[PDB]
């Protein structure tokens, strides 16, 4: 009680976050895209409605909070987030940082400047809204680019200054987490303030246990993603992989079995709109996982219980871990 | 009389465009950047004020219209343009198209989709404003990327459908114009609807005359840009070049001397804010060219007259050529 986290509708007690999905999206897009070309999504109204329906479904399944890790370059639209959050009655935590699609205007900035931008979004508010970011999202896709190194350093600096956690995108097969950790540690950031994302994209437990042993959160955040049965579709295969949801889920058990229950964060990396991919992908995704953001509570959690994970352990993963991670520290 | 062109404040008679700068920017930025981080520019208010001052200065020097060729990916802000246009009493023509910094959400689109986006901006309006684009801006930086080819084709298609002209960014030293022309012609676009930009960045008149002979407009649009005296500054050298304004200006005479007066368009490619470059560049630019967008009327035109170009020829370049180019055809 009494620690607070910022959401798109304002501050909430940490204890109110409850069952929380720590890596999600309302819309995966680009800065200004939804504004310039809402028809891409049928309409802004249609997108919002679809999002409210999905969130209501998640809520019925027990989800109380989502962390929307859409950055400026993922086309994050805080007004949209606030609208859908209110209508679905689900908390949404907004993000700052930068993903792997930064425009030149960001790419040309110094580490000091980036830090100031991240700080603005956390401390003051996003755009002209007063809506403050509750998390910092950063990314590599293999070995960090020089700009990416700066971005990670700025993220560490903003976090140390505000207590807001850092969360990442990785090319998990390339073990990006090791480099990301090295950079964060070089800045003095505690591993406990950091989640190494898309970790379920790999079955290399040496890599994963290695991070966990050091105190990192391991983000198992792509639970619904599989191209199994549609390798006909090349975009889907590259995007979704050939591993099943069960294989991904088994990683959660694997880590618990290895003593790392307190270090796990679980999510879908789902969305309700998606312009970051060729046009048909959203439909394909909807066909594969109609449960959307209810998939983890509906399918993953019962799978785990059936494999013998205790309910209290599962509560700790879905409730306690997100609460510790989010609470500014 | 009676042909109309769209501006940020609405429709105007073509005959009212008058002395027109066909390649300009209020702000060279990125989509959503000015919204997310106005402090980068001191403030939105400060940027607008600086722009009004520069435009008023241009207006006093005789400029009546500018074409702001900032695309979605140049962070074009139509509301800003409209605000400054009204306050400075200078017409501004807005653009659609895409520059060389497109985000993934654009990169992932088909030629058909891009065409629909360009058409939306021309026919319906930009974002939710009702402000319609009067031009299409496209870009290559050397050999066209595959996406760039699609963008050029969509631009040709939108132009044929609406009559709005197409204007380009080139790496002039690499002779991009030849390839851009080939693609436009493959789509059936008339060369008269096309301006091949940044053509003053090269002294290869074989290249330039070649375009002109085919009926292309040659955009001599970087008149004030030189790093002479500041090769100490590496960013400035790469950006500005080592050729003087006089050398650039001589190209205008060169083309007139070769029979191509009707094929020339002249501009500054100036701006009042600039986040697309490292932070100090705007200041450096202001120091070199305090006249801003008044530089062409103040310095270039008198230089030309002094080298014997007749006033009526100069009027034709600065008034008649832009009018023919802009008038939807
Ligand atoms: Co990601
Ligand atoms: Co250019
Ligand atoms: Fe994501
Ligand atoms: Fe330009």
């Amino acid at each position: 009680t009494g620690d607070l986290i910022n959401t798109v509708r304002g501050p909430i007690p940490v204890s109110e976050a409850g069952f929380t999905l720590t890596h999600e999206h309302i819309c995966g897009s680009s800065a200004g895209f939804l504004r310039a070309w809402p028809e891409f999504f049928g309409s802004r109204k249609a997108l919002a409605e679809k999002a409210v329906r999905g969130l209501r479904h998640a809520r019925a399944a027990g989800v109380q909070t989502i962390v929307d890790v859409s950055t400026f370059d993922i086309g994050r639209d805080v007004r949209l987030l606030a609208e859908v959050s209110r209508a679905a009655d689900v908390h949404i935590v907004a993000a700052t940082g930068l993903w792997f699609d930064p425009p030149l205007s960001m790419r040309m900035r110094s580490v000091e400047e980036l830090t100031q931008f991240f700080l603005r979004e956390i401390q003051h508010g996003i755009e002209d809204t007063g809506i403050r970011a509750g998390i910092i999202k950063v990314a590599t896709t293999g070995k960090a680019t020089p700009f990416q190194e700066l971005v990670l350093k700025a993220a560490a600096r903003a976090s140390l200054a505000t207590g807001v956690p850092v969360t990442t995108h990785t090319s998990a097969s390339q073990r990006d987490g090791e480099q990301q950790a090295a950079i964060f540690e070089s800045e003095g950031l505690s591993p406990s303030r950091v989640c190494i994302g898309h970790s379920d994209d790999t079955d290399d437990l040496s890599y994963l246990t290695g991070l966990a042993a050091r105190g990192y959160l391991v983000g198992l955040d792509r639970m619904p993603y599989s191209a199994i049965g549609l390798e006909g579709d090349a975009s889907a295969l590259a995007l979704f992989g050939t591993r099943s949801w069960q294989t991904r889920a088994l990683l959660i058990k694997a880590l618990i079995d290895r003593g790392y229950k307190d270090r796990i964060l679980v999510s879908h990396d789902w969305l309700f709109g998606f312009s970051l991919a060729v046009t048909n992908i959203m439909d394909v995704m909807d066909r594969i996982n109609p449960d959307g953001m209810a998939f983890v509570p509906l399918r993953v959690i019962p799978f785990l219980r059936e494999k013998g994970v205790p309910p209290e352990t599962l509560a700790g993963v879905t409730v306690a871990n997100p609460a510790r991670f989010l609470s500014p520290t």
